[PDB]
């Protein structure tokens, strides 16, 4: 599923991630966007190995099971394929993991580079919330 960016919020708050950890809710439809398009069934392969799945581009080696990672974790114990469900519950959960390990949301490189700083509650203006 490729979701609309206020149907996209919606579905974040009511999952509980505005202002989870500090972070609201414009900084995940940001980080979202740059990720994934807003598409669930996004994946990229990266050099080490490992693969990115699904709206927040969470990585085999250390949060879910793709059977091909070797020595990986699967910290959210989930099948990696569970992550690119047009519902978004398994990715919102294990991404609260994430944010939660210490670098906050740091962990999402686009994040970083294309959301940080800059005015991420234009990602929801307009949003019937
Ligand atoms: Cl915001
Ligand atoms: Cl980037
Ligand atoms: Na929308
Ligand atoms: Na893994």
């Amino acid at each position: 599923k490729v979701f609309g960016r206020c149907e996209l919020a919606a579905a974040m708050k009511r999952h509980g991630l505005d202002n989870y950890r500090g972070y609201s809710l414009g900084n995940w439809v940001c980080a979202a966007k740059f990720e994934s398009n807003f598409n669930t069934q996004a994946t990229n392969r990266n050099t080490d190995g490992s693969t990115d799945y699904g709206i927040l581009q969470i990585n085999s080696r250390w949060w879910c099971n793709d059977g091909r990672t070797p020595g990986s974790r699967n910290l959210c114990n989930i099948p990696c394929s569970a992550l690119l469900s047009s519902d978004i519950t398994a990715s919102v959960n294990c991404a609260k993991k994430i944010v939660s390990d210490g670098n906050g949301m740091n962990a999402w490189v686009a994040w970083r580079n294309r959301c940080k700083g800059t005015d991420v509650q234009a990602w929801i203006r307009g949003c019937r919330l």
